[PDB]
């Protein structure tokens, strides 16, 4: 809604202190949206006290540094929460302790928090939403500098797998063309985002070398504590390799099992057949081409295999 954007801008102009949050375990969109908007606002309003809070993600810390803020600073502040569908996943819970709370998000509005709400499930990403907000904001004095442009671009390219994933829309590409005109180095950004440690590359090589496809295009990957130790990689490092199998000729759908301390993490992917159903059956869920689940025994993994084989066969 056009009016909704205008009301956010007006409300932002009214408060001297603005504190910005996003979701725990931040990703590129969390940074692009939260820090992108933070940097718009630092540039546009150098007289305001603008802060971005939360725990940093070391692999994204090259984008922006976060601030430490006292309890007192919240008093009478505007708090903006970017890219967090669920209140309980907001990094730093002092979010409702200000005078007002604003929600900006691109996920379904199941937890409709905030005094102000701008939710749009047609946007690729919240970083895209922030660029759209800026477009309007312009007319009311907002300024986009090079650092903000870069942040929003980083958020968009991270969240869409550089215009690959199906959340990419006409708007995404259009805004990216506008953003690329700012004088930041996109090639250096891509280098930083894709930089991978030799030991994670080698683990990826171990997975590729040993992968096999069923006659029906199903594939599975088991990364237990012993493999993690051999390669010296964390569980999250190994899990993040689930996307790397997508270009294999004839693959239909596949799954990763990563042994963590408390569960076995399960990541489902598909090039066609719906996997939602299968995920929900083992207590998880997600989208039709990308779901997850937690399981507690290797027996449970073999059942997920048999069902994956069938879903592919049909």
């Amino acid at each position: 809604m056009a009016s909704m954007k205008t009301e956010l801008i007006r409300t932002i102009s009214l408060y001297d202190t603005i504190i910005l949050h996003r979701h725990v375990r931040p990703d590129p969109d969390a940074y692009g949206s939260q820090c992108g908007l933070t940097e718009i606002l630092r540039e546009t309003y150098p007289e305001k006290n603008i802060f971005a809070v939360g725990t940093p993600e070391p692999s994204l810390s090259f984008l922006y540094s976060l601030d430490e803020v006292d309890n007192e600073t919240y008093e009478g502040a505007l708090v903006i929460v970017c890219d967090t569908a669920n209140q309980e996943r907001i990094d730093d819970q002092r979010y409702p302790s200000g005078a007002k709370l604003m929600k900006i998000d691109a996920h379904p509005n199941e937890d409709p928090y905030g005094d102000l709400l701008w939710v749009d499930t047609s946007a690729s990403s919240v970083s895209e939403m922030i660029y759209e907000l800026y477009l309007e904001g312009k007319e009311h004095g907002w300024k986009l500098n090079t650092k903000a442009a870069e942040l929003i671009y980083a958020g968009i390219v991270g969240d869409t797998g550089r215009f690959l994933f199906p959340n990419t829309t006409e708007k995404t590409l259009k805004y990216a063309g506008e953003l690329i005109q700012y004088p930041f180095s996109s090639s250096e950004l891509f280098n930083q985002l894709y930089e991978t440690k030799l030991n994670v590359v080698k683990l990826n090589g171990f997975i590729f070398q040993n992968v096999s496809l069923s006659e029906n295009g199903a594939a599975s990957v088991f990364i237990k504590k012993d493999t993690l130790e051999k390669f010296g990689t964390t569980a999250s490092e190994a899990s993040q390799l689930v996307g790397t199998l997508g270009n294999i000729s004839g693959i239909r759908a596949w799954v990763f099992f990563v042994e963590e301390d408390d569960q076995i993490r399960v990541r489902f992917r598909s090039k066609g057949p719906v996997i939602n159903g299968l995920a929900r059956k083992y207590n998880g869920g997600g989208h039709p081409l990308a779901s997850g689940a937690s399981i507690y025994s290797w027996d449970e993994a073999d059942r997920i295999l048999a069902d994956l084989e069938t879903l592919c066969k049909e």
